[PDB]
């Protein structure tokens, strides 16, 4: 699917997240929240943290971005080779929280984003590119996933 050039540049700024996975998870939760506030919704222990500032303050919140992000990092570096890694990932999101495709697309949008706020230096177009690629192959495979268990994702 991705070239292994294409892998490298995935790799090379998650490489930048892994200096800091909770501030990364933060920023692009409360990105996501902000951006598009249904998803909110599907966080029930999150209701009451109304300002950015809340947010930032919940350890939960925090911890939460961080087992996100540690998943989505094993699964890059599996460099497509995820099936393993991505059916629980695709079983939580479907049986227990069922998430849309289209959330997915939501958090990939605020990942990008945050990325390229921290990172312009090491995430310029070619890396953005590679990026964008790897995430859609993700939402693709977990699509698949989803419709194996009898949820169509939508
Ligand atoms: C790259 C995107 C995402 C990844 C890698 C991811 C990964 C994870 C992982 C690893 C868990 C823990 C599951 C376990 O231990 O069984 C989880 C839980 C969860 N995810 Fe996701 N997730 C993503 C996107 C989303 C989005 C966009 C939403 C909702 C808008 C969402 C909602 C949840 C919820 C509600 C839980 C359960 C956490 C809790 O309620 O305490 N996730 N996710």
């Amino acid at each position: 699917v991705l070239s292994e050039g294409e892998w490298q540049l995935v790799l090379h700024v998650w490489a930048k997240v892994e200096a800091d996975v909770a501030g990364h998870g933060q920023d692009i939760l409360i990105r996501l929240f902000k951006s598009h506030p249904e998803t909110l919704e599907k966080f029930d222990r999150f209701k009451h943290l109304k300002t950015e500032a809340e947010m930032k303050a919940s350890e939960d919140l925090k911890k939460v971005g961080v087992t996100a992000l540690t998943a989505l990092g094993a699964i890059l570096k599996k460099k497509g080779h995820h099936e393993a890694e991505l059916k629980p990932l695709a079983q939580s999101h479907a049986t227990k929280h069922k998430i849309p495709i289209k959330y997915l697309e939501f958090i990939s949008e605020a990942i990008i984003h945050v990325l390229h706020s921290r990172h312009p230096g090491d995430f310029g177009a070619d890396a953005q590119g590679a990026m964008n690629k790897a995430l859609e192959l993700f939402r693709k495979d977990i699509a698949a996933k989803y419709k194996e268990l009898g949820y169509q994702g939508g």
